[PDB]
Protein backbone atom coordinates (compact mmCIF):
# COMPACT_ATOMS: atom_id res chain seq x y z
CA UNK A 1 0.00 0.00 0.00
CA UNK A 2 2.12 3.26 -0.98
CA UNK A 3 1.70 6.30 0.70
CA UNK A 4 -0.29 9.01 -0.05
CA UNK A 5 2.04 11.06 -2.19
CA UNK A 6 -0.30 14.11 -2.34
CA UNK A 7 0.15 14.79 1.59
CA UNK A 8 3.80 15.21 1.43
CA UNK A 9 4.85 18.39 1.46
CA UNK A 10 8.23 19.96 0.83
CA UNK A 11 10.03 22.40 3.50
CA UNK A 12 13.31 22.01 2.87
CA UNK A 13 16.82 20.33 1.79
CA UNK A 14 18.32 17.47 4.43
CA UNK A 15 20.69 16.07 1.79
CA UNK A 16 21.99 16.38 -1.47
CA UNK A 17 22.95 12.47 -2.62
CA UNK A 18 24.58 11.51 -6.03
CA UNK A 19 21.08 10.34 -7.67
CA UNK A 20 18.57 11.69 -5.10
CA UNK A 21 17.74 14.31 -2.17
CA UNK A 22 16.54 13.61 1.15
CA UNK A 23 13.81 16.08 2.19
CA UNK A 24 12.54 17.43 5.10
CA UNK A 25 8.61 17.10 4.62
CA UNK A 26 5.46 18.18 6.83
CA UNK A 27 2.56 15.41 6.37
CA UNK A 28 -0.60 17.07 5.79
CA UNK A 29 -3.57 15.80 8.21
CA UNK A 30 -1.78 13.72 9.77
CA UNK A 31 -4.29 11.65 11.64
CA UNK A 32 -5.97 10.42 8.82
CA UNK A 33 -2.93 8.17 7.94
CA UNK A 34 -1.93 6.74 11.30
CA UNK A 35 -1.71 3.25 10.71
CA UNK A 36 2.61 3.09 11.36
CA UNK A 37 3.45 7.05 13.41
CA UNK A 38 2.91 9.31 16.21
CA UNK A 39 2.10 12.75 15.78
CA UNK A 40 1.58 14.81 19.18
CA UNK A 41 -2.02 16.71 18.42
CA UNK A 42 -1.46 20.22 17.07
CA UNK A 43 1.80 20.09 16.08
CA UNK A 44 3.79 19.72 12.63
CA UNK A 45 4.85 15.87 11.69
CA UNK A 46 8.12 16.11 10.16
CA UNK A 47 9.57 13.16 7.80
CA UNK A 48 12.71 12.32 6.29
CA UNK A 49 11.51 11.61 2.32
CA UNK A 50 14.36 9.97 0.15
CA UNK A 51 13.45 10.35 -3.27
CA UNK A 52 15.20 9.51 -6.62
CA UNK A 53 15.45 11.62 -9.32
CA UNK A 54 12.74 10.59 -12.20
CA UNK A 55 15.43 10.89 -14.92
CA UNK A 56 18.63 8.67 -12.90
CA UNK A 57 20.21 5.84 -14.59
CA UNK A 58 18.74 2.49 -14.88
CA UNK A 59 21.77 1.69 -12.42
CA UNK A 60 20.35 3.99 -9.59
CA UNK A 61 16.83 3.06 -9.86
CA UNK A 62 17.89 -0.60 -9.63
CA UNK A 63 20.19 0.22 -6.12
CA UNK A 64 17.07 2.20 -5.11
CA UNK A 65 14.73 -0.95 -5.36
CA UNK A 66 16.92 -3.15 -3.47
CA UNK A 67 17.60 0.15 -0.64
CA UNK A 68 13.81 -0.44 -0.06
CA UNK A 69 13.61 -4.15 0.07
CA UNK A 70 16.99 -4.02 2.70
CA UNK A 71 15.07 -1.51 4.78
CA UNK A 72 11.79 -3.07 4.62
CA UNK A 73 12.70 -5.93 7.14
CA UNK A 74 14.75 -3.46 9.42
CA UNK A 75 12.35 -3.00 12.62
CA UNK A 76 14.32 -1.90 15.98
CA UNK A 77 14.12 1.18 18.14
CA UNK A 78 17.79 2.06 17.38
CA UNK A 79 18.12 1.58 13.39
CA UNK A 80 16.34 3.63 10.77
CA UNK A 81 12.86 2.33 10.16
CA UNK A 82 10.69 2.57 6.85
CA UNK A 83 7.53 4.23 7.52
CA UNK A 84 6.61 4.02 4.01
CA UNK A 85 6.66 3.67 0.13
CA UNK A 86 5.65 5.59 -2.93
CA UNK A 87 6.98 2.90 -5.74
CA UNK A 88 3.82 2.61 -7.71
CA UNK A 89 4.34 5.64 -9.65
CA UNK A 90 7.31 7.87 -10.26
CA UNK A 91 9.51 9.90 -8.67
CA UNK A 92 10.35 6.32 -6.12
CA UNK A 93 10.52 7.52 -2.37
CA UNK A 94 11.07 6.43 0.90
CA UNK A 95 9.83 7.94 4.39
CA UNK A 96 11.82 7.55 7.15
CA UNK A 97 11.23 9.68 11.02
CA UNK A 98 12.94 12.99 11.45
CA UNK A 99 15.57 12.89 13.60
CA UNK A 100 16.36 16.83 14.41
CA UNK A 101 19.70 16.80 15.75
CA UNK A 102 21.38 15.43 12.32
CA UNK A 103 24.71 12.62 12.47
CA UNK A 104 25.94 12.33 16.14
CA UNK A 105 29.53 13.45 14.26
CA UNK A 106 28.49 16.77 14.14
CA UNK A 107 25.98 16.47 16.94
CA UNK A 108 28.98 15.27 19.70
CA UNK A 109 31.84 17.86 18.13
CA UNK A 110 29.63 20.56 19.45
CA UNK A 111 29.56 19.24 23.07
CA UNK A 112 32.21 19.34 26.02
CA UNK A 113 32.34 16.73 28.69
CA UNK A 114 30.65 18.21 31.86
CA UNK A 115 32.93 19.31 34.59
CA UNK A 116 31.56 18.71 37.75
CA UNK A 117 33.23 21.52 39.58
CA UNK A 118 31.76 23.43 37.03
CA UNK A 119 26.33 22.64 25.65
CA UNK A 120 27.77 19.94 27.59
CA UNK A 121 27.20 16.04 28.05
CA UNK A 122 28.02 13.58 31.14
CA UNK A 123 29.62 10.26 31.15
CA UNK A 124 26.71 8.39 31.94
CA UNK A 125 25.04 10.02 29.06
CA UNK A 126 27.99 9.36 26.55
CA UNK A 127 27.60 5.40 27.80
CA UNK A 128 23.87 5.85 27.09
CA UNK A 129 24.78 6.81 23.46
CA UNK A 130 26.95 3.80 23.24
CA UNK A 131 24.75 1.61 24.93
CA UNK A 132 21.98 2.42 21.82
CA UNK A 133 24.52 1.62 18.83
CA UNK A 134 25.48 -1.35 20.70
CA UNK A 135 21.37 -2.57 21.10
CA UNK A 136 20.79 -1.88 17.21
CA UNK A 137 24.26 -3.68 16.04
CA UNK A 138 22.51 -6.63 18.56
CA UNK A 139 19.28 -6.19 16.50
CA UNK A 140 21.56 -6.49 12.89
CA UNK A 141 23.27 -9.57 14.23
CA UNK A 142 20.39 -11.79 14.85
CA UNK A 143 19.39 -10.46 11.07
CA UNK A 144 22.82 -12.01 10.14
CA UNK A 145 23.44 -8.98 8.48
CA UNK A 146 26.28 -6.60 8.18
CA UNK A 147 26.97 -3.04 8.12
CA UNK A 148 29.93 -2.15 6.81
CA UNK A 149 30.47 0.87 7.40
CA UNK A 150 29.80 1.68 11.29
CA UNK A 151 30.84 4.72 12.40
CA UNK A 152 29.38 7.85 14.28
CA UNK A 153 28.85 9.79 10.81
CA UNK A 154 26.63 6.98 10.18
CA UNK A 155 24.53 7.20 12.96
CA UNK A 156 21.52 10.10 13.45
CA UNK A 157 20.20 11.72 16.80
CA UNK A 158 16.80 12.66 17.76
CA UNK A 159 15.25 14.39 21.36
CA UNK A 160 16.50 13.21 24.27
CA UNK A 161 20.38 11.53 22.99
CA UNK A 162 18.43 9.15 21.47
CA UNK A 163 20.12 7.57 18.21
CA UNK A 164 20.01 5.65 14.79
CA UNK A 165 22.17 3.67 13.14
CA UNK A 166 22.09 4.50 9.40
CA UNK A 167 24.10 3.84 6.09
CA UNK A 168 24.82 7.33 4.35
CA UNK A 169 26.83 5.87 2.13
CA UNK A 170 30.79 7.36 1.22
CA UNK A 171 30.09 10.02 -1.19
CA UNK A 172 29.66 13.40 1.89
CA UNK A 173 32.56 16.09 1.23
CA UNK A 174 32.63 16.56 4.68
CA UNK A 175 34.02 13.00 5.68
CA UNK A 176 35.93 12.46 2.72
CA UNK A 177 39.27 11.77 4.21
CA UNK A 178 37.66 8.79 6.15
CA UNK A 179 37.95 6.87 3.04
CA UNK A 180 40.72 5.57 0.92
CA UNK A 181 40.16 5.54 -2.78
CA UNK A 182 42.22 4.26 -5.49
CA UNK A 183 40.90 3.55 -8.93
CA UNK A 184 38.60 0.53 -9.79
CA UNK A 185 38.37 -0.48 -6.26
CA UNK A 186 35.88 -0.31 -3.61
CA UNK A 187 36.23 2.93 -1.41
CA UNK A 188 37.01 1.72 1.86
CA UNK A 189 36.83 3.15 5.60
CA UNK A 190 40.05 1.57 6.66
CA UNK A 191 40.46 3.69 9.73
CA UNK A 192 37.43 1.21 10.89
CA UNK A 193 38.31 -1.82 9.32
CA UNK A 194 39.72 -4.89 11.17
CA UNK A 195 43.06 -6.02 9.75
CA UNK A 196 41.28 -8.84 7.83
CA UNK A 197 39.00 -6.49 5.92
CA UNK A 198 41.80 -4.56 4.95
CA UNK A 199 43.92 -7.38 3.84
CA UNK A 200 41.04 -10.27 2.48
CA UNK A 201 37.74 -8.07 2.47
CA UNK A 202 36.23 -10.23 4.77
CA UNK A 203 33.44 -8.13 6.51
CA UNK A 204 31.43 -10.09 9.35
CA UNK A 205 29.65 -9.55 12.06
CA UNK A 206 33.22 -9.73 13.72
CA UNK A 207 34.16 -7.25 11.72
CA UNK A 208 31.28 -5.05 12.68
CA UNK A 209 32.60 -5.72 16.28
CA UNK A 210 36.16 -4.03 15.85
CA UNK A 211 34.11 -0.84 14.10
CA UNK A 212 32.21 -0.64 16.77
CA UNK A 213 35.16 -0.20 19.09
CA UNK A 214 36.22 2.33 17.01
CA UNK A 215 33.29 4.01 17.05
CA UNK A 216 32.75 3.66 20.74
CA UNK A 217 36.58 5.29 21.01
CA UNK A 218 35.38 8.14 18.76
CA UNK A 219 32.70 8.45 21.25
CA UNK A 220 34.65 8.87 24.46
CA UNK A 221 36.54 11.32 22.19
CA UNK A 222 33.39 13.43 22.00
CA UNK A 223 34.34 12.98 17.86
CA UNK A 224 37.27 15.52 18.81
CA UNK A 225 39.49 13.36 16.59
CA UNK A 226 39.71 10.85 13.42
CA UNK A 227 40.98 7.53 14.10
CA UNK A 228 44.67 7.10 14.01
CA UNK A 229 44.73 11.02 12.72
CA UNK A 230 48.60 11.44 13.60
CA UNK A 231 49.21 8.48 10.77
CA UNK A 232 48.73 8.25 6.56
CA UNK A 233 46.59 6.37 5.22
CA UNK A 234 49.33 4.35 4.13
CA UNK A 235 50.22 3.63 7.56
CA UNK A 236 47.07 2.22 8.24
CA UNK A 237 47.52 -0.39 5.84
CA UNK A 238 50.87 -1.41 6.91
CA UNK A 239 49.58 -0.86 10.42
CA UNK A 240 47.03 -4.08 9.37
CA UNK A 241 49.71 -6.03 8.26
CA UNK A 242 51.59 -6.24 11.68
CA UNK A 243 47.90 -7.18 12.88
CA UNK A 244 48.63 -10.51 10.59
CA UNK A 245 52.17 -11.25 11.09
CA UNK A 246 51.75 -10.93 14.89
CA UNK A 247 55.10 -10.45 16.36
CA UNK A 248 54.11 -7.29 18.88
CA UNK A 249 54.34 -4.58 16.24
CA UNK A 250 50.73 -3.77 15.28
CA UNK A 251 49.42 -0.73 17.29
CA UNK A 252 45.97 0.51 18.71
CA UNK A 253 44.13 3.38 19.53
CA UNK A 254 45.07 5.47 22.66
CA UNK A 255 43.00 5.70 25.83
CA UNK A 256 40.97 8.78 25.30
CA UNK A 257 40.82 11.44 28.23
CA UNK A 258 37.42 10.77 29.39
CA UNK A 259 37.70 6.63 29.24
CA UNK A 260 38.06 4.66 32.31
CA UNK A 261 41.01 2.18 31.94
CA UNK A 262 37.62 -0.58 32.57
CA UNK A 263 36.40 0.30 29.28
CA UNK A 264 39.41 0.74 27.35
CA UNK A 265 39.62 -2.85 28.16
CA UNK A 266 36.34 -3.46 26.50
CA UNK A 267 37.76 -1.36 23.42
CA UNK A 268 40.78 -4.02 23.57
CA UNK A 269 38.39 -6.78 23.54
CA UNK A 270 36.87 -5.15 20.21
CA UNK A 271 39.96 -5.14 18.48
CA UNK A 272 41.03 -8.86 19.10
CA UNK A 273 43.37 -10.61 16.32
CA UNK A 274 41.00 -12.92 16.15
CA UNK A 275 37.70 -12.26 14.92
CA UNK A 276 36.25 -15.13 17.62
CA UNK A 277 37.84 -13.77 20.67
CA UNK A 278 35.61 -10.21 19.81
CA UNK A 279 32.98 -10.26 22.14
CA UNK A 280 29.45 -10.28 20.74
CA UNK A 281 27.23 -7.47 20.45
CA UNK A 282 24.80 -9.16 23.40
CA UNK A 283 27.57 -8.80 25.78
CA UNK A 284 28.83 -5.25 24.42
CA UNK A 285 25.45 -4.03 25.26
CA UNK A 286 25.62 -5.68 28.74
CA UNK A 287 28.42 -3.86 29.81
CA UNK A 288 27.55 -0.69 28.62
CA UNK A 289 24.11 -0.39 30.08
CA UNK A 290 24.85 -1.50 33.38
CA UNK A 291 27.55 0.74 33.32
CA UNK A 292 24.98 3.60 32.74
CA UNK A 293 22.70 2.25 35.00
CA UNK A 294 25.08 4.06 37.41
O1 LIG B 1 20.27 12.16 4.27
C1 LIG B 1 19.94 11.47 5.26
C2 LIG B 1 19.30 12.11 6.45
C3 LIG B 1 19.98 13.23 7.00
C4 LIG B 1 19.49 13.91 8.09
C5 LIG B 1 18.30 13.45 8.64
N1 LIG B 1 17.58 13.86 9.74
N2 LIG B 1 16.50 13.06 9.94
C6 LIG B 1 16.49 12.14 8.97
C7 LIG B 1 17.60 12.32 8.11
C8 LIG B 1 18.10 11.65 7.00
N3 LIG B 1 20.23 10.09 5.24
C9 LIG B 1 20.06 9.19 6.39
C10 LIG B 1 19.02 8.10 6.11
C11 LIG B 1 19.21 7.39 4.76
C12 LIG B 1 19.61 8.37 3.61
C13 LIG B 1 20.68 9.41 4.02
C14 LIG B 1 20.27 6.28 4.84
O2 LIG B 1 21.38 6.35 5.34
N4 LIG B 1 19.73 5.12 4.23
C15 LIG B 1 20.39 3.84 4.01
C16 LIG B 1 20.37 2.90 5.16
N5 LIG B 1 20.66 1.61 5.19
C17 LIG B 1 20.49 1.30 6.57
C18 LIG B 1 20.73 0.00 7.15
C19 LIG B 1 22.09 -0.21 7.81
C20 LIG B 1 20.86 -0.02 8.67
N6 LIG B 1 20.11 2.40 7.26
O3 LIG B 1 20.05 3.39 6.39
C21 LIG B 1 18.31 5.31 3.82
N7 LIG B 1 17.97 6.62 4.46
C22 LIG B 1 16.64 7.22 4.25
C23 LIG B 1 16.35 8.60 4.30
C24 LIG B 1 15.04 9.05 4.14
C25 LIG B 1 14.02 8.13 3.94
C26 LIG B 1 14.30 6.76 3.87
C27 LIG B 1 15.61 6.30 4.02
Amino acid sequence: VDFPRSRLRFKEKLGEGQFGEVHLCEVDSPQDLVSPLNVRKGHPLLVAVKILRPDATKNARNDFLKEVKIMSRLKDPNIIRLLGVCVQDDPLCMITDYMENGDLNQFLSAHQLEDKAAPTISYPMLLHVAAQIASGMRYLATLNFVHRDLATRNCLVGENFTIKIADFGMSRNLYAGDYYRVQGRAVLPIRWMAWECILMGKFTTASDVWAFGVTLWEVLMLCRAQPFGQLTDEQVIENAGEFFRDQGRQVYLSRPPACPQGLYELMLRCWSRESEQRPPFSQLHRFLAEDALN
